[PDB]
C-alpha cells in the first residue's frame, strides 16, 4: 500500500512530469495510492490525472503532507526553502557531484530524518541508468537539425534559424519539420544524408525515429556506433554528410571526429552539426569547432570556416524540453518497473543502491 | 501504398502470427493495404483482424494472389509444396544454414522469380537481429522453472512435473504458477533465489518479468550478464541458488558455468536449471550437465547426482509457443519499424541486406 504524492514543479519553464496520467493509472491498478498536485505549468491537464484515479491536491501541499507519503518530483527544489525534509523523496537533487550548495541540500534531509532516492542514480546492476531523457533529446535534436538544414536552403546566410519553442505533442513537431523540409526540396536541394554517431543508444534511436517520421530515406541515414569509429577520427564521412548528429556518451579520451582544417574545404557538404552530447567544456570533446551552448531563443551558432557553405552547430543541453509530453511519457514508463518495486524498497537493489549512495554522501558532511 | 498479405500458418501446432491485429491496425494507419487469411490454427480470432481493418480472405489465398502483394508468414512452407514461388515473401524459410531441402526451397523461388526476405537475417547495420522471440521464451522458461522448483516442494522425487500446454494469455499462465508457488511456500520452503545469466537480453528481461509477476522478491533475483562472468567459470553461486536460468547468447568458447563435480555436493540448493539458450549440441555449451532436449509433454529431465536433492533441467527449444499470443505481439511490434520501410525496400539497408543474402544463396544452386 505504498503512497505516492506527485510534487508540482517550481523550476520555471519546466513542463515535464515524473508520473504521467498513464503511469498513475498503472500504479493504481497495482494498489498504489496516488496524490497529484495541481500544477499549471505541467503539460498534462489536471483533469487527465483525475480520470486516471489520482487524488488531486493543491500545489505545494507536499510540504505539510503526512510523512508516510513518498514525494516524487522531477527537478530540484527552490533555494528559498531551508526547512527540514522529513519524507522520502524521489527526484533529481543534483547534489552528488559537488554542485555548490549540495551540502545545504543534504543538510535539510539530515535534519529531517528524510531520504533522497536520486533519479539520476537509479541503475540496474551493471551501472546503466533505468530512466533517462535520451530518446526525446535525440528526437528533438534531429528535428532542429532538419529545420536548420532546410533554413539554409530557403534563406540567405545572414539570417539564423529563429527562436524555437516547445510543442504540445509529437505530431505537431513532425508537421512543422515536414513543412520546412518540403520547402527545402522545392529549391532543388538533394535530400540530406544524415550521419549519426552513437546511433544505437537512446538519443540515436530518437534521432532515427524523427528522420523516418519526417520522410528522409532510410538509406540516407548512416548509423554509426562503436565499431564504426574504432579506427579513430577524423572521419571524411562528416564533411560529406549534410547533417551530422553526435549522440554518444563520452567516457574514454578518444580522437576528434572532425576539426577546423578538414572542415575548411570548398567541397564540404556539411551544413548542420547537432551535438546532442553537448560535452563542450570537456577537454576530450570529439567535436571542438564551437564553444557556445545554444539555447531555444538562439538555437544555432555559426562555425567560422574559411571555405565551403555556412555551417552551424546546435548544442542545446535541454533538448527533451522541446517535447515535454513525450519526454515525460517515455521517462515515466522507463521508471515504472522500479516504481512497482517501491513496496520492496528496503531490499530491492535498485532502491537500496540509491539509498546507499545517499548514505555515502551524507557521511561527507 | 504497399500491400501485405498475412498467410495462414500450415506448420503443425504453430499458433503464432507474424502480424497481430494490433500491428495490422498501425500499418493501415501508415497507408498499408493488408489482407489476412482466415486461420484454423492461429491464436487470434479472425474478428480481431477484421475489426483492425484487415481484408479477410480464405486460407491459401496467397498462392494465387496478384504479384503486387507481399506475402508475409512466420514459418516454413510445406515440404510437399512444389509449385513455383512467384511473390516477394517475408518469413523464416530456414534454407541458409544448409537444412536438408534448402535447394528445393530456393529452386521454387528461382523457377518463380520470387524473392525471399528471411526473417532470421533481418538485422541492423551492427549485425543484431531486429526481431526475435526472446522475451516470452524467457518468461515461459521462468514460469516453468518456478513451477518445477515448486513441484519438488509439494510432491515426491519419483514424480516429475506434468506435461504443459500453450496458454491463451499471460494472466492465465501467471495464475497457475502463482498457485503452485503459494502451495510450495506452505511447506516452509525458502523463497527461491533465481540466478539469471544473460539477464540483460531479451530472454533475461522476460524471465525477470515473470518472476516479478509471481511475487519472487527482487533481491532474490540475481541478474548477471557479461560483467559478472568475465572472471570465467565455474561459479559457486550456481549450486547455491534454487533456480538457474541461462539466457546467454553463446558466441565463442567460455569456461563452463558449473559442472557435476560442483553439483555433486550435500550442500547444493539448486533444484531447477532452465536452459533457455538450449545449446545442447554445441561444444561450447556452458552447462553440459544434461544431454536431452525436453518438450511440452515431458518438460523436465533428471540430472543424476551422487549428493544433494533432486535436480532437473528444462531444455525446451520452443518456449515461445506456450504464450503464442504474447509471443506474437512482441515479435510483431519489434518487426514493425522494419515493415514500415517496405515502401523503401529497394534501398533501405535492412531489406537490401536480406535481398542480398537471398541472391547469394540462390547463386549457390
Ligand atoms: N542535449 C540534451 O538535451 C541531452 C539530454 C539528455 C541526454 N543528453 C546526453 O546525450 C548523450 C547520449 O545520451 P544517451 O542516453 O543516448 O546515451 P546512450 O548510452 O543510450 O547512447 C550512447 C551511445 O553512443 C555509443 N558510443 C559511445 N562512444 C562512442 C564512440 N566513440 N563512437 C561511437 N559510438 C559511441 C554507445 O555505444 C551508445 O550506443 C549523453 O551525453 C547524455 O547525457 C543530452
Ligand atoms: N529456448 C527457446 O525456446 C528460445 C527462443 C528464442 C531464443 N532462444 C535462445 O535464447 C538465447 C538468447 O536469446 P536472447 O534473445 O535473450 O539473446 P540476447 O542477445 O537478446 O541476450 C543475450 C544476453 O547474453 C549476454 N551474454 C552473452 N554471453 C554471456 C556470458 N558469457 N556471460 C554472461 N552473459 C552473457 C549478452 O550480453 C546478452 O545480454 C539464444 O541462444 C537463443 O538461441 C531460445
Ligand atoms: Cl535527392
Amino acid at each position: 500500500a505504498v503512497t505516492l504524492h506527485l510534487r508540482a514543479e517550481t523550476k520555471p519553464l519546466e513542463a515535464r512530469a515524473a508520473l504521467t496520467p498513464t503511469t498513475v493509472k498503472k500504479l493504481i491498478a497495482k494498489g498504489f495510492k496516488i496524490y497529484v498536485e495541481d500544477s499549471p505549468q505541467s503539460t498534462f491537464n489536471i483533469n487527465e490525472y483525475r480520470q486516471a484515479g489520482a487524488i488531486i491536491v493543491p500545489a505545494g501541499s507536499w510540504k505539510t503532507a503526512p510523512r508516510d507519503r513518498i514525494i516524487i518530483g522531477l527537478k530540484e527544489m527552490p533555494e528559498t526553502d531551508t526547512f527540514p525534509l522529513v519524507h522520502e523523496h524521489i527526484q533529481f537533487a543534483h547534489c552528488y557531484k559537488d554542485q555548490a550548495g549540495w551540502q545545504n541540500v543534504l543538510m535539510r534531509f539530515i535534519k529531517g530524518h528524510g531520504t533522497l532516492y536520486d533519479l539520476e542514480f537509479l541503475e540496474n546492476d551493471q551501472g546503466r541508468r533505468v530512466a533517462a531523457f535520451g530518446f526525446y533529446a535525440g528526437f528533438a535534436g534531429a528535428a532542429l537539425g532538419v529545420r536548420d538544414w532546410a533554413f539554409k536552403q530557403t534563406h540567405s546566410d545572414d539570417e539564423d534559424l529563429p527562436a524555437v519553442s516547445p510543442y504540445p505533442n509529437e505530431k505537431a513537431l513532425v508537421k512543422d519539420v515536414t513543412k520546412d523540409y518540403k520547402e527545402a526540396l522545392a529549391t532543388g536541394a538533394r535530400k540530406p544524408t544524415v550521419l549519426i554517431i552513437g546511433a544505437l543508444g537512446r538519443s540515436g534511436s530518437g534521432a532515427i525515429d524523427l528522420l523516418h517520421k519526417v520522410g528522409i530515406p532510410d538509406a540516407n541515414i548512416l548509423k554509426w556506433d562503436i565499431k564504426e569509429t574504432s579506427r579513430g577520427g577524423p572521419f571524411d564521412e562528416i564533411p560529406q554528410a549534410d547533417i551530422f548528429i553526435n549522440c554518444i556518451y563520452l567516457s574514454k579520451p578518444i580522437a576528434p571526429f572532425t576539426n577546423m582544417e578538414k572542415l575548411n574545404n570548398p567541397n564540404r557538404r556539411l551544413r548542420t552539426v547537432v551535438d546532442v552530447s553537448a560535452d563542450t567544456t570537456n577537454p576530450h570533446n570529439p567535436i571542438p569547432i564551437y564553444t557556445v551552448a545554444t539555447v531555444f531563443n538562439k538555437p544555432t551558432v555559426l562555425v567560422p570556416t574559411t571555405a565551403g557553405p555556412k555551417l552551424s552547430v546546435i548544442s542545446i543541453d535541454h533538448l527533451p524540453s522541446l517535447l515535454p509530453r513525450e519526454a515525460s511519457e517515455f521517462f515515466s514508463h522507463d521508471l515504472l518497473p522500479s516504481l512497482e518495486l517501491l513496496p520492496q524498497r528496503k531490499t530491492a537493489p535498485v532502491w537500496v543502491r540509491a539509498k546507499k549512495l545517499f548514505d555515502r554522501h551524507c557521511a561527507r558532511v
